[PDB]
């Protein structure tokens, strides 16, 4: 079952994500392979579902930040993947994403003006009433 697969993914929990993060951390893993792993991480996050990812999704965002640290060609795909991960993530609280969403947006804006803008517009729409709670915080 995809839900059964999600339950198996839930049993792996942070450690499977940590193993992916460790592979992302390693210099040896190929950037295209890392991009495939990032696509896999987005697929795994989808398989878990937003509620299942929970704190691990925030850990995944930290892993995404490690992915952000070396981006190159992968980053334009990664920025779409990060936007997809945000889209996969429950809107929850805009304030709860806080700086990490802003930090991702700033990296995305450097990679392309449009990629950050598309993510920001999606983020604002998803945040809804929550959106602008952190707008003052993200001066």
């Amino acid at each position: 079952s995809p839900e059964l697969m999600a339950d198996y993914l839930q049993p792996k929990l942070l450690g499977i994500l940590a193993f992916f993060n460790m592979q992302l951390l390693s210099s040896s893993v190929g950037i295209e392979d890392k991009k495939m792993a990032l696509n896999s991480l987005m697929s795994l996050m989808k398989l878990m579902g937003p509620k299942h990812v929970s704190s691990v999704r925030v850990k995944m965002m930290t892993t995404l930040r490690t992915g952000l640290r070396f981006k190159d060609d992968f980053p334009e795909l990664c920025c779409r993947a990060w936007d997809c991960f945000v889209r996969c993530l429950d809107h929850a609280c805009l304030g709860s994403l806080l700086s990490h969403v802003i930090v991702a947006l700033l990296p995305l804006i450097h990679i392309q003006p449009k990629e950050t803008a598309a993510i920001f517009h999606y983020l604002i729409i998803e945040n809804r009433d929550a959106v602008q709670d952190f707008l003052h915080e993200i001066y």
